[PDB]
């Protein structure tokens, strides 16, 4: 097992056909899990579910850049349990990342930070125990 937050190096930063993929179990009563694919202090891609926000659950997607977040992506389709192992696979793609969790297609973000080989670092957080983290290319 990995200790949370977790940073991943994305040697070379991504590309189009490379494949993270995170294993691990939500927390009893978890609050949030997050994702940030960070370029130095910038957040090029922010994949935070929220478990409780004013009792909903929705995953929001962002970017920050020079501090300051943008404009938010929300989706409803919640496929994360708390205390249940979950798998998300996160592809690159020219235009967007492409994530799935469970094997489903989740959600794709298209890219705003576009200097895709200076996304250097994953940071994993939040509610989890993490079991595993790992890319490769397909
Ligand atoms: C909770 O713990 C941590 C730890 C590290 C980093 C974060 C960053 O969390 C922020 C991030 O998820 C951004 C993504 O957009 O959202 C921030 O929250 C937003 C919130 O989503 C907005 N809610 C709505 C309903 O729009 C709110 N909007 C208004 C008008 O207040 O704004 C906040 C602040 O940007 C979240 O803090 C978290």
């Amino acid at each position: 097992p990995l200790i949370v937050p977790y940073n991943l190096p994305l040697p070379g930063g991504v590309v189009p056909r490379m494949l993270i993929t995170i294993l691990g179990t939500v927390k009893p009563n978890a609050n949030r899990i997050a994702l940030d694919f960070q370029r130095g202090n910038d957040v090029a891609f922010h994949f935070n579910p929220r478990f409780n926000e004013n009792n909903r659950r929705v995953i929001v997607c962002n970017t920050k850049l020079d501090n300051n977040w943008g404009r938010e992506e929300r989706q409803s389709v919640f496929p994360f349990e708390s205390g249940k192992p979950f798998k998300i696979q996160v592809l690159v793609e020219p235009d967007h990342f492409k994530v799935a969790v469970n094997d489903a297609h989740l959600l794709q973000y298209n890219h705003r930070v576009k200097k895709l080989n200076e996304i250097s670092k994953l940071g994993i957080s939040g509610d989890i125990d993490l079991t595993s983290a790992s890319y490769t290319m397909i």
